[PDB]
């Protein structure tokens, strides 16, 4: 009765690449410099209005740490969107991107959506993977790209609004 559409989402990618704190830039507008690694799975809630529907999303945070990799993929089943992100000054995190895809293709639904972002965008003298690099790879993958700031608040609405709607087009 509240909603036209309900999304699950879920926010994957290796630890420390940012995800805790691109939900809670998104949900709360808020920021920490603090590293607290997350246990298991967390979710936000958060509606949105698009084309005069309200789109419920149900936001999953996953763990990025090996230890928690069994339960966080156990809810990949049911989402219909991923963010799939690594951080821009960890080149690890990034060669980690194919593994992840294979996660996805392997335990969610055949249509669930991909947007590939690469996080900490603001940390300049950091990076290690260029935006056309991070590029190259989104269309290789055939998915949308975007460089984000959770810390700076760049581009973090524009991945969820993204997602939202590349979604709803595959509906
Ligand atoms: N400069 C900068 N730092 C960021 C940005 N996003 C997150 N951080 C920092 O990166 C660290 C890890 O962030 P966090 O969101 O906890 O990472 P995570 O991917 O959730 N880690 P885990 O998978 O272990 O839960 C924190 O110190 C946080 O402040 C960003 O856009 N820019
Ligand atoms: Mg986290």
């Amino acid at each position: 009765q509240n909603f036209d559409y309900m999304f699950k989402l879920l926010i994957i990618g290796n630890s420390s690449v940012g995800k805790t704190s691109f939900l809670f830039r998104y949900a709360d507008d808020s920021f920490t410099s603090a590293f607290v690694s997350t246990v298991g799975i967390d979710f936000k809630v958060k509606t949105v209005f698009r084309h005069d529907k309200r789109v419920k999303l149900q936001i999953w945070d996953t763990a990025g740490l090996e230890r928690y990799r069994t339960i966080t993929t156990a809810y990949y089943r049911g989402a219909m969107g991923f963010i799939l992100m690594y951080d821009v000054t960890n080149e690890d995190s990034f060669n980690s991107v194919q593994d992840w895809v294979t996660q996805i293709k392997t335990y969610s639904w055949d249509n669930a959506q991909v947007i590939l972002v690469g996080n900490k965008c603001d940390m300049e003298d950091q990076r290690v993977i260029s935006f056309e690099r991070g590029r190259q790879l989104a269309d290789q993958l055939g998915v949308e790209f975007f460089e984000t700031s959770a810390k700076e608040n760049v581009n973090v609405k524009a991945v969820f609004e993204r997602l939202v709607d590349i979604i709803c087009d595959k509906m």
